[PDB]
């Protein structure tokens, strides 16, 4: 009788996280052309602690 | 009736910080042989501050 707001169904069974961690890693796999390299460093490091 | 020393109406609206960013953007990404990597680096953290 209730109306509900349902998440997805793939948000439910955790998939949505392979998807962000394969986004990441290719982002790692780049390289920052305009920026130095302590700052790919800073945050590929961040990203590898995810 | 009065004389004006008028701007070029392209500065009115910003649109030359453009043209400044590409150009720095540009000497970021090129390579400095004669000169070290600190002079380097310097210089291109100097520019993504801005």
């Amino acid at each position: 009788g209730v109306l509900n707001q349902v998440l997805n169904d793939n948000i439910r069974n955790g998939h949505v996280v392979n998807q962000l961690m394969e986004a990441l890693m290719q982002l790692s796999r780049q390289q920052f052309p305009t920026m130095p390299v302590d700052y790919k460093r800073s945050i590929q490091r961040g990203i590898l602690l995810l």
